[PDB]
């Protein structure tokens, strides 16, 4: 029985209002309504891993378990099993997996975060979930961002704990943030960006909704404005928006937007918006496509609609050779040459390199760079071809081209982490100098780049 190269994942976010399900949620699992949708002639070919992040969820973890494996059932004829189910207040995420998978998924973690303080704490934040799945690391976070057009800049704080605090994925990875510990990395929910037009557009903005010319909504929507400006999910992506927005309806129809100000809004306008989102990071030059992503027309329980997106990813097999793991094969290494780091940073330290990668026996510390001003201001930080040379595990290119180098550039004085990036292996040819670059982030903001040239030895 052959090992994958390719799987496909499904990813739903819902928020429930706080009440509970119709009896038939299957359009959600199919990937049918409005949008990017999935083809009738797959209805019955299961999907590899669901994963279902819910908002505003009333229901116990057991009643929304039995809901959903009940749903996939009835669709695909297959009983999935459950590899994670995490709740934070009403913020919830369950992975389903097909049975074939079970001996596949290993190092499974869960993690939440509470965002906000004293009156912000209490309601908001995410819930998240990481495994292996043979040789290819998946992380999944379901958010609820804070409400309201007004707040954006307190959802991009949202965004930013969470990033920073929640803990999935290898712990040895200690530089990293979750933005870089996973091949991919999906993050969804109710991240509550708004269409930002003035109240007094509300019926003009549903005229427009009428007519599926979603052209000049799309160009105010506070997700796609702030990830323009690189104020959120920088060096994410997400799939084009083909849908009407997903919030906010009256319920037990979709022919009707509540927008207007009412007590229990808070005197707050609710815009019809795109409230519900999925987004995805993947390591450089790994395969990722995504094949729908749209809403649900037919579950009208809550004041919002369900969203789907589905993914063919690229995966690789727990590899075994005859030496690594447990050893090194000296008919591989990976060489650096003419290799600088430019960084923002105003301070005056030395820096080092650490170089992390499971295709290493373990993390690899450099020697201090050498520091030079950059023509407009910048520290440029000189490695020349001082950086070590790298002892990978496994000299198989079907192996070593498919592997990432994760460097974070480190403070002498403190070593704290000033930058984090990823290199793929991927390269165009091995015993050849080559190009390579990374921007590097800090807390998932812009902090510098790092580029240089790269020579990879492999068995062939
Ligand atoms: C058996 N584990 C993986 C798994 C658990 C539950 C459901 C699954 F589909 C897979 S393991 N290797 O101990 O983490």
């Amino acid at each position: 029985q052959p090992e994958p190269d390719m799987i496909t994942i499904f990813i739903g976010t819902w928020n429930m209002g706080n009440a509970p399900p119709p009896k038939k949620i299957t359009s959600w699992f199919l990937s049918k309504g409005q949008g990017k949708t999935r083809d009738d002639s797959a209805d019955y070919i299961p999907h590899d891993i669901y994963v279902i992040g819910t908002q505003e969820d009333p229901l116990s973890e057991k009643e929304w378990l039995e809901i959903l494996k009940h749903s996939l059932q009835e669709i695909t004829s297959v009983t999935f099993k459950t590899v994670a189910i995490h709740t934070l207040w009403n913020i919830r995420i369950v992975v389903l997996a097909k049975p074939e998978h079970e001996n596949r998924i290993s190092h499974i973690c869960t993690d939440n975060v509470k965002t906000g303080i004293a009156n912000t704490l209490g309601n908001k934040g995410a819930v998240g979930v990481s495994f292996m799945f043979n040789g290819t690391s998946l992380g999944f976070v379901n958010s609820h961002l804070t409400s309201g057009s007004e707040k954006k800049l307190r959802r991009n704080q949202n965004y930013m704990n969470i990033l920073r605090f929640l803990a999935l994925g290898d712990k040895k990875l200690s530089p990293f943030n979750i933005t870089h510990r996973f091949t991919h990395l999906f993050w969804f929910g109710d991240l509550n960006y708004r269409v930002d037009l003035p109240t007094w557009e509300a019926e003009t903005i549903i005229q427009k909704i009428k007519q599926q010319q979603y052209a000049d909504l799309l160009s105010h929507d506070q997700l796609l404005t702030e990830r323009r400006e690189q104020k959120v999910f920088l060096h994410f992506e997400e799939e084009e928006i083909t849908f009407a927005p997903t919030y906010r309806f009256e319920r037990l129809t979709r022919d009707k937007y509540a927008y207007t100000k009412q007590k229990a809004t808070g005197m707050k306008y609710n815009l019809p918006s795109w409230c519900d989102r999925v987004l995805w990071k993947s390591y450089p030059l790994v395969h990722v496509v995504c094949q729908s992503y749209g809403s649900t027309s037919d579950i009208m329980t809550s004041d919002h609609s369900p969203v789907f997106a589905t993914f063919e990813a690229g995966v690789t097999s727990q590899f075994v050779s005859k030496n690594g793991p447990g050893t090194v094969d000296s008919q591989g290494q990976i060489e650096f040459l003419r290799c600088y780091a430019t960084l923002k940073t105003k301070s005056q330290t030395k820096f080092y390199l650490e170089f992390h990668s499971s295709c290493l026996e373990s993390f690899v510390k450099s020697q201090e760079g050498e520091n030079e001003e950059g023509s407009e201001g910048e520290l440029v930080v000189k490695f020349g071809e001082t950086l070590p040379k790298l002892k990978p595990i496994i000299s198989d290119p079907e192996y070593l081209l498919d592997q990432h180098i994760l460097i974070s550039i480190k403070s002498s004085d403190s070593d704290e982490s000033y930058g984090e990036g990823c290199i793929a292996l991927r390269l165009e040819a091995t015993e050849t100098q080559l190009p390579i670059y990374t921007p590097l982030t800090h807390h998932g903001e812009l902090t510098g780049h790092f580029q240089g040239e790269i020579k990879l030895q492999t068995s062939q």
